[PDB]
């Protein structure tokens, strides 16, 4: 595998969002993966809607939280693969309250037909990520609210609590690292991102990794 990857530099990744006081990070993770799998599929960079997931995906629990695998599953099964634009199903859950489901007013912004579930193996996750792009990942973010910058190397890693996006890594570095999109504003972390150490299952990042498949 290449010694370093950052899918952002190829412009594959959308602007860093804001989930609000709402445990909708599973939605932000998933949607971010979709935005990226849809870009790389030859299509233009389009902002997609987490609100669709939060309000409509009943297989998960809205502002109370959820899984990404279920998000993907639901999109493909109940929503026939269709994911709406963000502009036409905008986020209205910045206050821990999620609007009910609406079925008119929107516009389809992407298609996925399934998703894949990655080996609990950091290196394969990495290789794959080099070949196919950004990966939704579940993580322990317990030590994260105190992260200002750098390669965090002392992660509490015991229970998975968060949903974020792997956009790349680096292996040449002194401390090898992952490169991670967060849905807490760009005013958090490294302009909305965090790097953690690659190689030790920091934050249980090798655990639940998956990605929507566009085509
Ligand atoms: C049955 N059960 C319980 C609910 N659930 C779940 O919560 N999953 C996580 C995703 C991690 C994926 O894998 N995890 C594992 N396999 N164990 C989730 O949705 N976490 C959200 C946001 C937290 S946040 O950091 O983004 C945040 N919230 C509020 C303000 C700022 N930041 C947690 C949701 C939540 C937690 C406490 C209070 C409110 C909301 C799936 C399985």
């Amino acid at each position: 595998a290449p010694a370093a990857v950052d899918w952002r530099a190829r412009g594959a990744v959308t602007a860093v969002k804001d989930q609000g006081q709402c445990g909708s990070c599973w939605a932000f993770s998933a949607i971010g993966n979709v935005e990226c799998q849809w870009f790389l599929a030859g299509h233009p960079l389009t902002n997609l809607s987490e609100q669709m997931l939060v309000s409509c995906d009943k297989t998960d629990s809205g502002c109370s939280g959820g899984l990404m695998n279920n998000a993907f599953e639901w999109i493909v099964q109940e929503n026939n693969g269709a994911v709406y634009t963000e502009d036409s199903y905008p986020y209205a859950s910045g206050e821990g309250i999620s609007p009910p489901c609406t079925t008119s007013g929107h516009t389809v912004g992407a298609t996925i037909t399934g998703h894949v579930e990655l080996p609990q193996d950091e290196a394969q996750i990495a290789a794959w990520l080099a070949v196919n792009g950004p990966v939704a990942v579940a993580v322990d973010a317990s030590s994260w609210m105190t992260y200002t910058g750098g390669v965090m190397t002392s992660c509490v890693s015991e229970q998975l609590d968060h949903g974020v996006l792997l956009v790349g890594y680096n292996d040449s570095a002194a401390v090898p690292y992952w490169i991670i999109k967060n849905s807490w504003t760009t005013q958090w972390g490294e302009e909305g991102y965090i790097r953690i150490a690659k190689g030790s299952n920091q934050c249980l990042v090798k655990e639940e990794a998956s990605s929507a498949v566009v085509g």
